[PDB]
């Protein structure tokens, strides 16, 4: 397939830019990582995760961040977002970032299963090595934001658990922060001009032809009727997928989702493009955005502690 070849060549271009950026970019200081843990009994290299920590721990456990990377469901691995994960860790958080098998080798159901396996691994083994699972920030960027938004709903719903073939994990998400998410991919082939066929191709690979996945491919289809944690929507008017952020706010309002936003206006400049705060941790706006996210997380964690007579 020439379409698959075309999709892959666009990601190999993205991969070259990612490689060059990383060669140059400053690396956050004072962090330790532990790499390449298998989260299940398999030799698939995507079924692995990294853990990150401040080099000096203020306590034995630290509030938890779990990151789902982006890349259009076709690209990336547990290393793609390492500088971002390191940044967040450097601020006194214990951080897990996972790989998941890529399209077209799997479909959405296999990617959701991988993510849940990484979450289940962490419920078993995280606390003994520093993860406070009472305070959990789930975050994802772009396709990773899609995935995070679905995982959040699936975690709350026995029906979706059964449909996606996963079990709930023994912790809750305190906050879900989506960074330039593409949470309504069904909307992609609309406009997209001469790219509609490619966008339709993404959707077919995500669904694997399973009509139940087709009917559950969008945040708008999985949100219905659930009591969810709060969300934070991060991005800006210069995100190539800003329309997806606009569309998601409409779904939030219609479903009484509690949320806050950190949306950069066009006036804040042409550099604030898609996933800028993940790809460029050291920029002042990335710092601001990411600290704001962590502050929002801390505020909710403190309210939870007060509510639970545990302040
Ligand atoms: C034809 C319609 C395809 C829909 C692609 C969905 C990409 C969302 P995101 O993971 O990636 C964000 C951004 C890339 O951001 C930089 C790399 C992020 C890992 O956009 C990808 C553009 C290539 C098609």
């Amino acid at each position: 397939e020439a379409m698959l070849a075309k999709v892959q060549a666009s990601w190999a271009q993205t991969a070259a830019r990612d490689k060059a950026r990383y060669a140059d970019e400053r690396v956050p200081e004072d962090v330790h990582w532990e790499t390449e843990y298998r989260y299940e009994q398999s030799a698939d290299p995507q079924q692995t995760l990294n853990l990150y920590y401040p080099a000096k721990r203020r306590n034995a456990t630290m509030p938890t961040v779990i990151d789902i990377h982006g890349g259009g469901w076709f690209y990336g691995d547990r290393n793609l977002n390492r500088n971002y994960c390191r940044y967040l860790a450097s601020q006194g958080y214990a951080v897990m970032g996972m790989g998941y098998r890529l399209l077209p080798d799997v479909d959405l159901r296999g990617q959701i299963q991988d993510i849940f396996a990484s979450l289940r691994w962490l419920s078993h083994f995280g606390p003994q090595r520093g993860f406070d699972l009472d305070h959990v920030l789930l975050t994802g960027d772009s396709a990773g934001g899609h995935l995070a938004s679905l995982v959040a709903c699936i975690q709350q719903s026995a029906e979706l658990q059964e449909l996606f073939g996963v079990s709930r994990v023994n912790f809750n998400f305190t906050l879900v922060a989506l960074v330039c998410p593409v949470a309504e991919p069904s909307k992609l082939p609309e406009a997209a001009g001469d790219m509609s066929d490619m966008a339709a191709f993404y959707l077919d690979k995500l669904s694997g032809g399973d009509q139940a996945l087709v009917d559950h491919l969008n945040f708008s289809q999985v949100v219905k009727g659930l009591d969810l944690p709060p969300f934070m929507l991060i991005g800006g008017q210069n995100d190539s997928f800003y329309l997806q952020s606009q569309a998601l706010l409409k779904v939030f309002d219609a479903n009484h989702v509690t949320y806050t936003t950190k949306l950069w206006p066009a006036s804040a400049g042409p550099h604030l493009k898609h996933v800028f705060n993940v790809q460029h941790w050291e920029w002042p706006e990335s710092i601001e955005t990411n600290l704001e996210m962590l502050r929002t997380f801390d505020a909710l964690s403190k309210q939870q502690d007060q509510a639970e007579e545990n302040e």
